[PDB]
C-alpha cells in the first residue's frame, strides 16, 4: 500500500484564527478543509517541506515554527504519516495561490467533521491552547 510523509502548517494569527484551505473535488479527501501542506520529497526534511509546501500553496515562508504533533493515520487506499507544524510567525500574507478557496477560521469554531480523519486528534488539541 502507498506510503506517503506530508507536512503541513497550523497557520495561526493573533485573533486565534488559522489559515484554512479547502481540497479540490478530484483530489483524495476530496472537498476537505485542511491545513496547507503537502509530500514531503526525497532529500528535504520535513522542516524544509512545510516551508516549501507553504510557499507554493499560500504563498508564505514559515518561521520559527514547532512541531505540533506527528501521527499516522490509515486511509482505505493509503498510509500517510502527518507532521502538523505550528506556524505562528511568517513572512507574507496567505492567500489562495494555486486558486483553492482559502479563509481564516476561527479556532474555537473549527469542526473536526470537516476535516480528514487523520486530523481528529490535532484539532481537539489546537483547541485546548
Ligand atoms: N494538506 C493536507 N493534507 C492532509 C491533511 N490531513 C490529511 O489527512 N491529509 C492527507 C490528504 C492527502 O492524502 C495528504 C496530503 O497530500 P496533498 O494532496 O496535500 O499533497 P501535495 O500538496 O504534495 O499534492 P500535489 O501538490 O502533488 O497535488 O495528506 C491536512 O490537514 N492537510
Ligand atoms: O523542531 C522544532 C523545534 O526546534 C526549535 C528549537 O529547539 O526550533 C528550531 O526549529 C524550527 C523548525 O525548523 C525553526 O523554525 C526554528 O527557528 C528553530 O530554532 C523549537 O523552537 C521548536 O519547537
Ligand atoms: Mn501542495
Ligand atoms: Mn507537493
Ligand atoms: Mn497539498
Amino acid at each position: 500500500m502507498k506510503k506517503l510523509q506530508i507536512a503541513v502548517g497550523i497557520i495561526r494569527n493573533e485573533n486565534n484564527e488559522i489559515f484554512i484551505t479547502r481540497r479540490a473535488a478530484d483530489a483524495h479527501m476530496a472537498n476537505k478543509l485542511e491545513f496547507p501542506g503537502g509530500k514531503i520529497e526525497m532529500g528535504e526534511t520535513p522542516e524544509q517541506a512545510v516551508v516549501r509546501e507553504l510557499q507554493e500553496e499560500v504563498g508564505i515562508t514559515p518561521q520559527h515554527f514547532s512541531l505540533f504533533e506527528k501521527l499516522e493515520y490509515e486511509f482505505p487506499d493509503r498510509h500517510i504519516t502527518l507532521w502538523f507544524w505550528l506556524v505562528e510567525r511568517w513572512e507574507g500574507e496567505p492567500w489562495g495561490k494555486e486558486g483553492q478557496p482559502g479563509e481564516w477560521m476561527s479556532l474555537v469554531g473549527l469542526n473536526a467533521d470537516d476535516f480528514p480523519p487523520a486530523n481528529e486528534p490535532v484539532i481537539a488539541k489546537l483547541k485546548r491552547l
